[PDB]
């Protein structure tokens, strides 16, 4: 039960992604309209060429209201795909919020 529901580009695709860059985050898991696609409110990280440095996107996205943010931790299949999507194996993911802290660990299986 909600009284207001807005949608704004928290992390715009056209900007704010200079280092990993790229937009080819499509997959066959969600192939609507006969084409590889992905979640609209989510972005699959793909390296630009063979570079994938650390990411820091500390944002406020604060409009005087509670803002719901969603994200996924991609666990790959083979180590070849890990270096074909991220160029490094031993990574870590951390979402730093005043109410939520988590040090993620990727898994290859």
């Amino acid at each position: 039960s909600v009284s207001s529901f807005e949608r704004f580009e928290i992390f715009p695709k056209t900007s704010s992604w200079p280092n990993h860059d790229s937009n080819k985050g499509v997959t066959a898991a969600c192939p609507h309209a006969g084409a590889k696609s992905f979640y609209k409110n989510l972005i699959w990280l793909v390296k630009k060429g063979n570079s994938y440095p650390k990411l820091s996107k500390s944002y406020i996205n604060d409009k005087g209201k509670e803002v719901l943010v969603l994200w996924g931790i991609h666990h790959p299949s083979t180590s070849a795909d890990q270096q074909s999507l991220y160029q490094n194996a031993d990574t870590y993911v951390f979402v730093g919020s005043s109410r939520y802290s988590k040090k993620f660990k990727p898994e290859i299986a």
